DNA sequence: AAGCCCCTAGCTTTTAGCTATGGGG
DNA sequence: AAAGCCCCTAGCTTTTAGCTATGGGG
């Protein structure tokens, strides 16, 4: 796990973002699929945002990114889905004349860390009961380098 | 894990917070450490912050919460510290003279979900099927 | 626990098009 | 060190306070 800081925070935020174009309309396929994703990492570029992982299907693009928390990640999704949304608007005719808009007013997304839930969960509540470690090999490296970092 | 959801936004958004009082001070003690979660649970409550799991040491707070994205995890924060640093002060004494301020600038975030991160990355990118 | 319809100011993408723990249908 | 120590502005809460801001400096 990388951590980063800004002038104030320690933190390593990663998020797992998803949307659908207007009426789930299966216009992410080929050459739209293509500017739209290059739009995507301009603006992740520009605002600071790291991309993990990004791919798309016909009706959905999902995304892996790693943003500074105090800056936000809604901040991020609002400029992502505005911007690619009148550029392509602008280059494909299609998505101009056949929609409202391309995007809905809604996403989906989940924060996502090294480990699952229960174990910083468990981590959390084992604080002052000393060192009660969360089991054998599970996570060992996970743990470990939490305390180093959190102390 | 099970989402929730605000008008425009489904979402599952847990972080593992982690800040400690000025100079590492280990106050976090007795009847401070009870009036302290007490005061973050206030706070939590009412912000609509779901505190799934929150622990302190002598100089540490630990906080594993589900905060809206859209109202945001540094506007639970700062009301957190704040109010906590206003209240505890005002009622501790020892609080207020022996310290400047009773947290620091700074604090750690670390967002968690129900999968680890390579889960996910894999997850998305094995989308094209 | 969004996704459809409608609405607002705010802010970017500004003859647009998206957010807001936004309003309601 | 910088996240943490110092100092500062500016915005909003806790406001005869005390914490933020992809804040800036040291």
């Amino acid at each position: 796990v990388l951590y980063k800081s800004n002038h104030n925070v320690v933190y390593s935020c990663k998020y797992h973002i998803v949307w659908c174009p207007k009426y789930r309309r299966k216009v992410l396929v080929g050459a739209v699929e293509m500017r739209l994703k290059e739009i995507i990492q301009e603006v992740a570029k520009e605002l600071r945002v790291e991309i993990i992982e990004m791919q798309t299907d016909k009706d959905h693009i999902h995304i892996l990114a790693d943003i500074d928390p105090s800056f936000g990640v809604m901040k991020f999704i609002k400029t992502a889905k505005g911007r690619s949304s009148r550029i392509l608007r602008q280059e494909f005719n299609h998505l101009k004349t056949k929609l409202p808009t391309l995007w809905t007013n809604s996403c989906f997304i989940s924060t996502v860390g090294g480990a699952p839930l229960n174990v910083v969960k468990q981590y959390i509540e084992n604080q002052q009961n000393s060192n009660r470690p969360k089991q054998k090999e599970k996570w060992k490296s996970y743990v470990d380098n939490l305390q180093t970092k959190a102390l």
